[PDB]
């Protein structure tokens, strides 16, 4: 499912990710915007390190979800990578809330360290209601 962009601030905002861990929505919105156009079947593999990124948070399978082709996968999120390919993305939220847990933090999202930190974001959330 290709969310729309009002209609994945609400759902969001109603599973806890505004604030979570301080990252407001916008921030949220822009990861998701980036990293995967708001798909829920997005997924991408590395031939490099053999590990592929699902879903509208593009998770990878070699730290979060379990694929079962993934060499030295750990799946920390206990998690089938086929429950991040879902139309319901409240697995594949949960999931995004431990990544964050991680030392890291949000900087474990590429797109969001090239396309949304230090700018503004706001754009993405105006006119939704949240
Ligand atoms: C994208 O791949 C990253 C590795 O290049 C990964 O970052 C690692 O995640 C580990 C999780 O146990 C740990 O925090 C490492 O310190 C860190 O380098 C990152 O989590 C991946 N991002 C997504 C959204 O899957």
């Amino acid at each position: 499912k290709v969310f729309e962009r009002c209609e994945l601030a609400r759902t969001l905002k109603r599973l806890g990710m505004d604030g979570y861990r301080g990252i407001s929505l916008a921030n949220w919105m822009c990861l998701a915007k980036w990293e995967s156009g708001y798909n829920t079947r997005a997924t991408n593999y590395n031939a490099g390190d053999r590990s592929t990124d699902y879903g509208i948070f593009q998770i990878n399978s070699r730290y979060w979800c379990n694929d079962g082709k993934t060499p030295g996968a750990v799946n920390a999120c206990h998690l089938s990578c086929s429950a991040l390919l879902q139309d319901n993305i409240a697995d594949a939220v949960a999931c995004a809330k431990r990544v964050v847990r991680d030392p890291q933090g949000i900087r474990a999202w590429v797109a969001w360290r090239n396309r949304c930190q230090n700018r503004d974001v706001r754009q993405y959330v105006q006119g939704c209601g949240v």
